[PDB]
């Protein structure tokens, strides 16, 4: 699969921003125009071309994760163990073996692990032990060196659930999410490179793509709703209040 490098050795702020661009780009269909606004929208299904590869490289090691082009929904990620061997794990659910293997080359066969819990965001954070607040992936703040520092748990060393867990909390709204809300890469460049807190406004917005996406697909004119929205912020009647980055794919605009 096609791949794409973060480097976590010498971050800046610019090179992050252009990493989500990046994906932006690979998965958008340019023709596809949603309730007359420039924000990109992904492509429909396709077999040719399943997933994608972004590789998280540090000092002592590299930590890679495996997203699903047509809506980029987790499916596998790559470490290595204390023994310094690559091992992959996966949900079966989304990827075959000989699927991870196109995708992992550098893990053989016997090295691929299912794993034992679903990839919804309740059973990954029952699995993280969150001990404060409302135990949610909130507690755990965002951020770029937040980042390095969950990388660490996993990154040649003996698999341990909790870590596993937290690592990809972090990892994956450090990447699908951010490309999905500018809100959000904005508050990891605003901050950059220093870990920081997360807000319900955040949250709001994960649990809200598809509702969005289909007020402007269907109930917008020219960047503006027919009616009120809200989302849970606030009231909102300009799309481009809410700083979009890519919306779901929801077929091709009628009429």
């Amino acid at each position: 699969a096609t791949a794409y490098t973060l480097n976590l050795a010498n971050p800046s702020a610019s090179q992050y921003s252009s990493f989500l661009d990046q994906i932006r780009n690979n998965v958008r269909d340019t023709s596809l125009i949603y309730g007359g606004t420039d924000v990109a929208v992904i492509g429909a299904p396709s077999t040719t071309d399943k997933f994608l590869r972004l590789n998280f490289q540090g000092p002592r090691g590299t930590v890679s994760l495996g997203l699903r082009r047509e809506n980029l929904y987790v499916v596998a990620y790559l470490a290595m163990d204390n023994a310094n061997v690559n091992r992959a794990y996966y949900f079966k659910n989304q990827i075959t073996s000989a699927e991870l293997t196109a995708l992992f080359p550098e893990v053989v066969v016997a090295n691929q692990k299912q794993l034992e819990y679903g990839e919804d965001y309740q059973a990954i954070e029952k699995n993280a032990k969150i001990t404060t607040g409302d135990q949610s992936r909130k507690e755990l703040g965002l951020g770029i060196n937040l980042l390095i520092t969950m990388i660490d748990g996993v990154n040649k060393k003996v698999r341990v659930v909790k870590d596993e867990a937290r690592f990809l909390l972090i990892a994956i709204q450090m990447t699908a999410e951010a490309a999905r809300f500018r809100y959000i890469q904005n508050l990891v460049t605003k901050n950059f490179p220093n870990k920081f807190d997360s807000e319900n406004k955040v949250i709001q917005f994960q649990v809200s793509w598809s509702k969005i996406s289909t007020a402007i697909f269907g109930d917008c004119k020219n960047g503006v709703f027919n009616k009120d929205y809200d989302f849970g912020f606030g009231k909102v009647r300009q799309a481009k209040d809410l700083q979009m980055g890519l919306l779901k794919y929801l077929g091709r605009p009628k009429s």
